[PDB]
């Protein structure tokens, strides 16, 4: 007899802007406005090197503005031809919302109104069918994906010696990692996360060495090979009272695409010398050995799949391996890789396909194929925390969002912390048992 | 004949909780819950060096817990005493909640509950106030200040080259300020550019582009001097004109480089200064480049110094007072009556209340100083100062370099507040700024 404002949940605005990452370039945020006065805002991160089969992010090219990387003109298609095409529909119906948009753009890589503003809408559109439906955005997505109600807390990896391209040389590997696998809860993870990086400060000032920190919040030394970032970590977590194995396992992202020069894989640091897929792969191998790594990234080039497939043959069966510019979150690339036992795992960006509906295939493809999916930040941040919901909602298991430093990490770091605040053991923290190959 | 939900503005409940800053450091989250189901949400900054004169900071002290930085007594506060006393009390009245708190705790710098716990309280129970009102932020402070739809977007100041407490640099702070902009969308645009020229000036230099708590770059240099030098070259490089385009601000944090009465900076020859040598220092500086305003240029404690730099520098120059009166009227009364400083940096977490803030604001526009609304180090994902600075027309703003999300979520509330306001919130540029 009566209607609830619930029930209003058909699209009436649709606002983009240009707003500001982490890295002091712009990206798109969009609202979505439903007849029933329920709004949601959402931002697009960015890649610091993006995957070549990344859908694409639409930029000005304008030199005047932003040294060029400003996106008003993916801002116009969110006020425009996206916005005037999603009026009257229904928020609730996220594959509806995001089919109109990718067959409106008509392209394969979205590359009319750019990945940039269709994410943008397609979260904010997310987070507009939430409220109309009374739910926080993690329950929402439970649902969205098919697993209603059910949510697990995920294991984080964080950043904390950035490497490579995007720190300041003396190291190839982009990122070492440690993953509080000991805790019990999310919150405590956090707070050996906190400590351990505290710790790293400690040590790395003993020695000399600069603790300012890269794009992701952590600490960008010069050292002397790829090893010894390893050996510092192992020095901080001792520090801090934690167990090396048992308390907290290592994780790296190679990306591997960043060094590889004619079929050949060559590192600054350790010697200056040039190696196969196969002598790499025995390169990180031996890492292994030495150190507790549990999870390697991008060990070889997106475009090595003879490379990746020995990778997985050797390493496969004892160590998790993540697709990130392998797969680019791309159902397409995945099910080919599936096929090819290529990985185990993959790190799943939403701006990397650019919605949430392709992203929510991208985890059922994995989680099917029982490969593992690692909820993901961009080294361009803002102060949007969707990806904590994202990694609840699907129960994905893993998240990697950064160091324990800047809020464009640590947004994510106090949402979990929030969420696990309401769902208690609803979301259990499953420890090191969420890692492929443990 | 009915009663909207916005009437219903009585707190129903308050809930305290631990989240983490920019830095990885525990701080105050506290919820305000009103009776019609309005909900707003807050973090404490921290600083990393304070003032000693703040309103406590309470933490656990507990060494098997982010080491000793716990803050688990104050958030017992938040859920305990201060939800006790506080349900069934009206959120709209801001000065009536701050004062039940502040008494509450009965001492003079908060030391029962901590200011972290009654700021977050403070800055919650605002912004529900603001939904039960049908109101932005910005709004509703204009209204808490006496100053209703009275708005500015401020001018910032951004600290784009680090210092003092890991190089040859004493000087804290180096800032631009894109006083030739029209909007503030233009002003953090020009600060884009001239942060991204810098990165590629110092690779250049094959210095390091790492950056600190407030996003700026923290290479080492040969003097405090060529910090300036690299910002012209940068300035340059963006294409815009120093002196026209952008102006130059410092923070000294000179209690930070002072010991047996004299200012030693430890990069330049490790030599020695009085305060008025000191003086005569900053002077040379601002014949060189056009730097236009000056914060703690001297000790919190040589009141002497401040009065002697006032009236050599303070027609020409903003003279900005951080550890000198921490947004505390009870100081900067006594700073204003003896010719101290002509501008406070606004730090509600100084003084650990909005209303107690609102004040230390309206002393300084009474007395013709100026008003520059500040972050702290140990920043959240928490836009407040954006609101802040709009709703008191405070005119400048300090939030950092234009990366980290600590800091750019202020610049992006300030981008959102502007295009709803436009011109209702002009952008004055350099006549906000004390001696133009
Ligand atoms: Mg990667
Ligand atoms: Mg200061």
């Amino acid at each position: 007899q009566q209607m609830g404002r619930g029930s209003m949940s058909k699209i009436v605005k649709i606002i983009g802007r240009e707003i500001i990452d982490s890295r002091g370039n712009p990206t798109v945020e969009a609202e979505v406005h439903l007849e029933g006065g329920f709004v949601g805002m959402a931002a697009a991160p960015s890649g610091a090197s993006t995957g070549s089969r990344e859908a694409l992010e639409l930029r000005d090219g304008d030199k005047s503005r932003f040294l060029g990387k400003g996106v008003t003109k993916a801002v116009a298609a969110v006020n425009g031809p996206i916005a005037q095409a999603l009026i009257g529909k229904d928020a609730k119906d996220q594959a509806g919302i995001d089919k109109i948009m990718i067959d409106l753009d008509g392209t394969e890589n979205k590359s009319k109104f750019g990945a940039n503003a269709i994410l943008a809408v397609s979260l904010a559109n997310a987070k507009a069918a939430a409220a109309a439906k009374g739910m926080p955005l993690y329950e929402h997505i439970a649902e969205l994906n098919g697993t209603p109600g059910k949510y697990s807390m995920p294991v984080p990896m964080m950043n904390i010696i950035n490497g490579g391209e995007h720190a300041d040389n003396n190291v190839d590997i982009q990122e070492f990692m440690i993953q509080p696998v000991g805790a019990k809860t999310v919150k405590e993870a956090i707070r050996m996360g906190s400590e351990v990086f505290h710790h790293l400060a400690k040590v790395l000032k003993a020695k000399g060495m600069n603790t300012a920190v890269g794009d992701e919040g952590g600490y960008a030394p010069n050292l002397g090979s790829n090893a010894e970032a390893l050996a510092v970590i192992a020095e901080a977590v001792k520090a801090a009272g934690y167990e090396l194995g048992k308390d907290i396992t290592l994780a790296m992202d190679c990306a591997a695409s960043e060094f590889y020069k004619d079929g050949k894989y060559v590192l600054a640091g350790e010697g200056n010398k040039a190696f196969t897929s196969e002598e790499f792969t025995h390169f990180l191998e031996e890492l292994t050995k030495q150190y507790p790594i549990v999870s390697i990234e991008d060990g070889l080039d997106e475009s090595d799949w003879d490379g990746f497939a020995y990778q997985t043959k050797v390493l496969g069966d004892k160590i998790q391996l993540v697709g990130d510019d392998l797969f680019v979150t791309n159902t397409k690339i995945l099910k080919e890789g599936i096929e090819k036992g290529i990985a185990n795992s993959i790190l799943i960006k939403f701006n990397q396909i650019g919605s949430l509906t392709e992203t929510l295939a991208a985890i059922k493809m994995a989680k099917d194929a029982g490969y593992t999916a690692v909820i993901s930040h961009r080294s361009g941040e803002t102060e949007d925390a969707t990806i904590a919901d994202l990694a609840v909602g699907t129960a994905a298991g893993q998240i990697k969002t950064g160091s324990m430093s800047r809020s464009d990490r640590v947004a994510k770091y106090n949402q979990l912390i929030r969420i696990e605040e309401a769902l208690g053991e609803k979301a259990p923290y499953n420890g090191r048992k969420e890692i492929k190959g443990q």
